[PDB]
């Protein structure tokens, strides 16, 4: 048995590396790709847009416009489009009996101002938001083993919470000094898009949506702490990383501070924990870990978090939580 | 006395290199910085959309529809603008007494054809395509020194007929192969603008306008001489090397080909001639210098020449030629 | 049943990617690791020198001197070492029953002064030379099914034969006029190792190696024609294009040439045709393939190979003729 | 009148800044550049090391062993020189009656346990630390406009200083969260030199000098104020961008802080305040201004700072001091 996947968005940057994965996926494989009703590419092959498919997979992209053209016979929909687009679709698939893993931001978090603060639109789907697992692969339970509606985390979200969660589980840090979360991203996080911010020349080094980006409170509720978070635009293509500055609890130490990671991460194969130093972002690219080091000097914290941001960022974790929901090895297609 | 100065299309990456010089120019000074009558960049600073300029130059950019509003008064103006817009534009600045310095391509070469095959458009003023001088410095004289419309050459055509021009001048090639000309630009070359192709994930290196590029018949044209001329877009931001492969004609050797160019360039300021070896592009970005160098075996000749593509490319060669029209040293306000 | 492999070199960059593919590959794994006698990585892992390794093979470096050390037991050998140590070591694993797959130089070419000439030694082993198949893959018959002895084509001779061989093999080419091949490699193909031409801020884009490159007489010999080859280092890490630019034989059509790649290629799974437009760089970064693209316009034909240097143009190449020589699918590994 | 000028360590890439910006100046000229005794770069001219330099400076860099072959009738010397050299060398130039700006970190701090702690060598001229003005030229008062030895701030700590200095002397921090200084350095900060570190394909963005960088203590001894101080390497290779991330006091607001940012720089040529939104990186490399955006929520404050490394981080300060010394144009040589 193989599992009928749709890819709705496909044509995008994330869309092409989920394409990839299943792909190449043993138990899945692809009914269709998908792209807006009136998109330009409607026609196109996936590998004329994305040429590192030549060969390998090179199927049509397909103008959507009636889910019901697409539902029919799928056992798994990704969502790689914005949050409007997957608060419209999801529910569609969900009733036709798909199960969906949205990788917009639209059901990542129970609450109805989340979405009118940070994404100006007002939530139609209450129900939805209380049954979404949020897919943070190495923390999920068994809302997500037996869900039907996945929200995979955002990509600055994911090595930020895989940094911070276990220390704030274990009350090693004095969150009275909220977290700083600084990250820089490669461009693709930016989308596939013709946009002056994102052109070529445009880019160099900048930090972005200062107190403003949708991701902090995505970051703050899920961790149950209030943080700063502040992403930069850096001059390559794709990885994220990420250095996040605390103030331990008193007397909090390395060793325990190392101990509380050990434990969390020792038998996680995604996560690559590093005893000694911190990563260097070249070594995630192209791969589906998230890498955490970390040091530490009288009551100051230092923990550094990298991934590629369009793999454990994005698709890879998607598919990582494909792998869980239907009982597959963790790791399946991805590694 | 100072020029009054006006720059058309200033809020591009040529025109902000423009405003630049002419700002530090000791002999000229701005009158007003104009974009498209529906730009969507009318009224804000130049320093705005170019923040290097910060603090420097801060004029507003004026939408500009009848030029009227802006011809009065002005010595010179720059044409930083696309061909059809230097077409309809140049005769009518002309008319109100200015010297227009064209960066288009619009009055490059005398020629119909050339308008129709490779720019798509029949030319309106055959006099014009008379009267214009090209404006490459080192080789102009006084249809220059005294012309009223100075037609500045492309980027990828000014380091090709520097290094190939004195040698052809020479006979010191067998033209019966085609000189190929391999050229590596930055994206500065593309504009300013978001389209796909010039998006930052969208370039690594490839070559483009393979066989129908339109600087490979004014590069031909100029040079009397059939040439292969096939351009590539690099992932950096400024800079052209060209690469440039000749067979020599018999018997023709090294001393003699460095002696053709020591005796063209010993006495021009803005050409560095390697006398051993071939240059590196990082040693001319952001000069106004064009570098070149060769290397000869056999009957084989490599000659190598680099620019800053926005400067002696563009901005540079145009502000060089000003000051040959109205008798500045050569270089002034470029170093 | 399983082949010992034994990686000598496995600290360089070729050798790391070597280390991926052999883990990967399902009918071979690694005996051990080596650097040379006094190297100052001795003891440290694989992984510590290139941490996208880790928590994937963690084996530790061994110095090697004797080689009887290493070879008892070992079906194959990677020398991803330099020709003198390629020259030195080779024979030795030969004599001990290895079959041996030497990514250097020193056994490509069946010629003295070729020796003598580019690499500045004289070769000790004629018989050898004689024996060798040179492991251009989609090309070697049965001397590669059966050698015991593959001398790995240099990487931007790969890309470079691979796009001229089959239009030479069809008399399609006037070689009266010399093919002229102008590369660009990524920084990687300088192997690690600090000096200052490969630090980073010496590198942005320059010719090397103009008229001396030993790769030049390696793509001349194998091709049976004259060609003048001018390597280029680009401020990237990974990936060669190739831009090829010939006189076609007299009457020789687009048509033609396309039948002649697509009978070349058609079933060759590592190089990918494209029918129409030239492939850029990125598309095959991180890939095993070799992409070709051309155009023809009157007599001369422009043809653009891409690689990974490291891939295509070194693991990956070494890994497919152990492939073909071991008799498994040709891209085991691989893709 | 004409200061003679010596630059000792004119080849590294600090030093050829220096030189370019020496050369410009209209009262200044140099007698000489220096290398170490056994440089192997003794007789090479500036401009083979640094081709930019080509047809403008090209002094050859002499061999210094004894300093009285370069001290007599020298007016200033800029030591572009480590530590240990500058801890030697200055008190000589000093002695010879040369006023002595040195850009290393020899005599920043008035302080021995600094010595020991961050550079690993006892302090020998305790008189001098006394008499050193810190070259911080904005914030420097008449210990410079008349000291004879001016010890250069380094690069992350001038960017640092600039945006945190008014904010702490106006009482607008809480200091019991110390401030978190995030910067990301250009690759030329960390010097010419072959070392597997700065190799091009060693680079990516990574973290250094965790808890331990000679830059943090510098940054607290001279704000009087303890921080985080954290810098990454990043693919590129010039510029510094610092993002600093504060707890305000209590009632601290927006409009506050830009007016202690307004007074602080508004007369203040070479630092660029932003009124709203943060700088960008690119828009300051190659020129010699600090730029400076801040914002605002509720009781933090996120100020960035960029400068380019080499030119108001190490040359163009340095050369700003000179001025303020010698009573030149503040701005004199820079723009
Ligand atoms: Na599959
Ligand atoms: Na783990
Ligand atoms: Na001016
Ligand atoms: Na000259
Ligand atoms: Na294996
Ligand atoms: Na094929
Ligand atoms: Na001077
Ligand atoms: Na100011």
């Amino acid at each position: 048995a193989m599992l009928n996947t749709l890819i709705v968005g496909a044509s995008g940057y994330a869309g092409a590396e989920l394409v990839t994965y299943v792909n190449r996926h043993p138990h899945m494989n692809i009914t269709a790709l998908t792209v807006s009703a009136q998109s330009n590419d409607a026609g196109k092959l996936i590998s004329d847009l994305h040429p590192q498919l030549k060969g390998i997979v090179e199927l049509p992209l397909q103008p959507m416009s009636d889910i019901s053209e697409f539902s029919p016979g799928v056992d798994v929909v990704f969502l790689a489009t914005a949050h409007e687009v997957s608060h419209d679709l999801a529910p569609q698939f969900l009733e036709a009996g798909c199960v969906v893993f949205d990788l917009s931001g639209a059901f990542r978090v129970n609450d109805a101002t989340f979405y009118e603060k940070y994404y100006g639109f007002t939530h139609q789907y209450p129900e939805l938001l209380e049954q979404a697992a949020y897919g943070l692969a190495e923390w999920c339970g068994n809302k997500l083993k037996e869900a039907n509606l996945i929200a995979v985390p955002g990509c600055y979200p994911t090595a930020a919470q895989l940094a911070l969660k276990p220390l704030i589980d274990a009350d090693l840090l004095d969150l009275n000094q909220w977290p700083v979360i600084n990250a820089t991203s490669g461009v693709s996080g930016a989308g596939r898009k013709a946009a002056i911010s994102n052109s070529f020349c445009e880019v160099s080094l900048q930090p972005y949506g200062v107190f403003t980006h949708r991701h902090q409170p995505e970051i703050a509720t899920h961790l149950g702490a209030d943080v700063i978070f502040t992403p930069h635009l850096g001059n390559f293509p794709r990885g994220i990383l990420e250095t996040i500055t605390c103030r331990l609890k008193s007397g909090v130490t390395q060793a325990q501070v190392a101990q509380a990671l050990q434990q969390a991460y020792a038998h996680k194969p995604l996560v690559r924990l590093y005893d000694k130093g911190v990563p260097a972002l070249k070594n995630v690219v192209g791969l589906p870990f998230c890498d955490i080091g970390f040091a530490v000097q009288g009551e100051h914290l230092i923990i550094v978090a990298t991934e590629d941001n369009l793999l454990k960022g994005a698709a890879a974790q998607a598919v990582q939580c494909a792998n869980i929901r239907f009982g597959y090895a963790e790791t399946q297609s991805l590694i």
